[PDB]
């Protein structure tokens, strides 16, 4: 697709079987979603957003879907305010900034 | 342009007589940029995300150039740690993202 930016740019993913609401963001380097259960050991990170830093737990090699299109790699799960699809898998997608 | 998201999407910008770097964040509603003055009225606002929340000057009007593309719209201004291009100045430059 091409996406516009007069709404917020939120897509269905689908993680752990289940369907959830996320927003494309181009301003984040990392994914983060928000508590859920996921498989396997995690690994402690510390990210920072516009108000501060907040600690989440790193879970690799995930496979999630994106509006669509398949991609396996790095979920951060903590408080976010948002589902955020991060620039680690928007690459895997394929999706591009066009001006 | 078409730009990828392998780095941070970082741009130069115009504004206020300044040059400055800037992000181009889908993820942001709105514009918001290290301190700074500005022409005219301004009022407080207090913007969220990852971390919490901070207080802005909200300046409405204001024109900028974004690599090369003038816009007219609101710029916030205070303690960001990244200067952000958000939707609302995206949009006028034509920004989509495509995959
Ligand atoms: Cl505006
Ligand atoms: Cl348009
Ligand atoms: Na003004």
């Amino acid at each position: 697709p091409q996406i516009t930016l007069w709404k917020r740019p939120l897509v269905t993913i689908k993680i752990g079987g289940q369907l959830k609401e996320a927003l494309l963001d181009t301003g984040a380097d990392d994914t983060v979603i928000e508590e859920m259960s996921l498989p396997g050991r995690w690994k402690p990170k510390m990210i920072g957003g516009i108000g501060g830093f907040i600690k989440v737990r790193q879970y690799d090699q995930i496979i999630i879907e994106i509006a669509g299109h398949k991609a396996i790699g790095t979920v951060l799960v903590g408080p976010t305010p948002a589902n955020i699809i991060g620039r680690n898998l928007l690459t895997q997608i394929g999706a591009t900034l066009n001006f």
